[PDB]
């Protein structure tokens, strides 16, 4: 179980004004810190946004949220469940802003919704520093889906964050699951074009100075936005995954046209990630693992996705063995056998 902290500045809120917060298990003998952001999608308007507040309540406000969480996965306090990182300190950081964690906007006077997911990040970390992350000499920022493009947009803010407030010692890492998406052609881009001004939201600087104004949606691509990062960070994604195939409009005795989109689409993604070396992307039909139980089972090539984070952090202290770039290259979903059921 990890504890929750409703925010201490009460300034920094949900959707609907509420206060955000974080679920924190500390661990005293440990100087490894893991800062995990939750995923749900997002809105974009007015008329999107009331939707979801009707029915998807707890991702836009902390007023129903529960006292405690259970670990899972990468969160997980027991090796059998986590072999990677089981002793470390975990924080689990709902997601409330409905913003894809981009957001620096109030709400006002003109604004029925406050979308604050950009400082939400920040202000847990200046919070933390006082319950022992001043003594930390690694910080992974983690997520999942809309969490994990969350990782891109945010993990060089962070590093930046506490190299201006004198902890130029802490080592700050991120690890995207599953938020590294296409913008290619559809089976049969105005949404996040349309919400970055709804939420006044904010993309890492050196990305906004290559596109430049009215162009920062392209920032939310992983593949356009990972080169421009400075901070070490692990790529997961599935080579066939669920979220995009929806957005593509895909739905699953497919014929000639559909095979060749399906294996189109691997090949794609699989060259994306190509000069990226700290990757894992199995040939599956999935979406999200790390925060899943059995997150353990998948391996490609031989090696599982918690071997190769150990082999990750190995790597930033070629290794024999213990290989950080593994990628499937069989080209339909189930290929490898060790896919999720
Ligand atoms: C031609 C063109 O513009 N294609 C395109 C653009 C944006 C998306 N957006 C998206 C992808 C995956 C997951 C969530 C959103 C998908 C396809
Ligand atoms: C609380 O957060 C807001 C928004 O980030 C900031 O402007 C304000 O200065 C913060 N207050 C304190 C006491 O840090």
């Amino acid at each position: 179980d990890l504890r929750l902290h409703l925010l201490l500045n009460t300034s920094v809120t949900c959707n609907d004004g509420s206060p955000a917060g974080y679920y924190l298990k500390e661990s005293r003998g440990s100087r490894r810190w893991l800062l995990f952001l939750e995923g749900g999608w997002y809105c974009f308007n007015r008329e999107n946004c009331d939707s979801r507040y009707d029915t998807m309540r707890r991702l836009m406000s902390s007023r129903d949220w529960p006292r405690t969480r259970t670990g899972t996965g990468i969160l997980s306090s027991q090796p059998e469940e986590n072999p990677y990182w089981w002793n470390a300190n975990m924080v689990f950081i709902p997601y409330c802003s409905s913003d894809v964690w981009s957001g620096a906007s109030s709400k006002s006077e003109k604004n029925e919704y406050a979308f604050m997911g950009a400082l939400i990040i920040q202000e847990v970390v200046r919070e933390l520093l006082g319950r022992g992350l001043s003594g930390a000499k690694v910080l992974l920022l983690a997520g999942s889906s809309a969490g994990g493009t969350g990782v891109l947009l945010n993990v060089d803010r962070v590093a930046e964050q506490l190299e201006k407030l004198g902890y130029p010692a802490i080592q700050v890492r991120g690890l995207a699951d599953s938020g590294w998406f296409l913008d290619n052609k559809q089976y049969r881009t105005e949404a996040i074009r349309r919400g970055i001004r709804y939420w006044n939201g904010v993309v890492p600087e050196r990305c906004r100075r290559q596109f430049q104004e009215g162009e920062e949606w392209n920032c939310f691509f992983g593949y356009k936005v990972y080169p421009t990062l400075r901070s070490p960070v692990f790529v997961v994604q599935w080579l066939f995954d669920e979220a995009q195939l929806t957005v593509d409009n895909v739905h699953l005795p497919v014929q000639e046209g559909l095979r060749l989109y399906i294996q189109n689409l691997g090949r794609e993604l699989r060259h994306t990630l190509k000069d990226v070396p700290a990757s894992f992307a199995p040939a599956c039909l999935s979406h999200e693992i790390i925060i899943r139980s059995h997150w353990t089972d998948v391996q490609v090539k031989g090696t599982s996705l918690p071997r190769a984070l150990h082999c990750w952090d190995r790597s930033l202290h070629p290794l024999k063995g213990c290989p950080v770039h593994l990628v499937d290259s069989c080209p339909w979903p189930h290929c490898n056998p060790s896919c999720p059921t």
